[PDB]
């Protein structure tokens, strides 16, 4: 395995744009969808990579292009935290993105659709629930085939939204949670399930600074959600990263004994070269725990 803090590269010799990624396993292969940030913070497309080992990353190029001027994904806009789900009812691959403007007032979800996980994805809609703000997003697909998008909403908390059966829009505000003793939900959400218990991870709102990220558990996605608790050591600032995704690695994604944590080390003035922190995360009996090891590469703080 490859664990620690590092700047990944693909098998073509380019920096792998594994920033704000979504990850999905289709067949025997992992698909990552990341923000292309080679030239800074504006939308430059969604990059796709595949792996079977989280060591070598094969590029599949830009799978959601920059769109034309006047659209919500034009070169002057912002598109972050892309996520993909495979829709059981339709067989399509649906991509979700935080569609944003430089003034940061837009706060929408963008929806694009493809016939294959490597695209090309065709940009369709921007949506909100009830007009509410949506910024950081994540996705979760349950054992019954239901799909969900998690969505940080600065005025209310972080939502779990249930998707329509065709995965193209939202039909239910399942939950909207603020962190314990906190006026907001946590951002950069990710959810996994193990032995009937859901684990929901997120980051505090501390701008560019890293913070001690936290998790909550529940036996129903509607809740009740437990107290939010740290999963890395206090003061470690999540090993100087911002949680992006946790994935189960075993054959049964809902009863796995091994999990992978990926967090972003955002570099404000060199975004395309932001490293990742890639580590095993221990998850059992309502407890999630992230621990550094001397053998890992890079440093616990950048």
């Amino acid at each position: 395995d490859r664990f620690g803090a590092f700047l990944p590269h693909d098998t073509s010799g380019d920096v792998a744009q594994l920033h704000g990624i979504g990850l999905q396993k289709f067949g025997d292969t992992w698909y990552a969808y990341g923000e292309n940030k080679v030239n800074g913070n504006l939308f430059q497309g969604v990059c796709c990579y595949t792996t079977t080992d989280f060591i070598a990353w094969r590029s599949h190029g830009i799978v959601l292009d920059v769109q034309e001027d006047g659209s919500a994904l034009a070169a002057d806009r912002i598109g972050e935290r892309p996520k993909v789900l495979h829709c059981p009812a339709t067989g399509k691959y649906v991509m979700y993105i935080h569609a944003e403007t430089p003034d940061y007032g837009y706060a929408h979800i963008g929806v694009a659709v493809a016939d294959a996980p490597t695209g090309p994805f065709a940009f369709q809609t921007t949506i909100t629930w009830r007009g509410y703000l949506s910024r950081d997003i994540g996705v979760f697909q349950d054992e019954d085939g239901s799909g969900y998008i998690m969505s940080e909403d600065r005025d209310h908390g972080t939502h779990i939204y249930r998707l329509a059966d065709d995965y193209l829009t939202i039909v239910e505000d399942v939950a909207c949670e603020r962190a314990t003793d906190y006026p907001y939900g946590l951002e950069s959400p990710t959810i996994i399930k193990k032995d009937g218990l859901y684990y929901w991870f997120g980051s505090q709102l501390t701008s560019w600074d890293t913070n001690d990220n936290k998790y909550s558990t529940a036996t129903d996605l509607h809740g009740p959600w437990s107290e939010w608790k740290l999963f890395a050591p206090e003061g470690a600032k999540t090993y100087d990263s911002q949680v992006d995704i946790v994935v189960p690695l075993d054959d049964d994604p809902y009863n796995s004994e091994h999990f992978l944590f990926i967090g972003d080390r955002w570099q404000e003035h060199d975004l395309g070269n932001s490293p990742i922190v890639q580590m095993p995360i221990s998850i059992a009996d309502g407890v999630a725990s992230l621990t550094w090891s001397d053998t890992y590469e890079g440093t616990t703080h950048r």
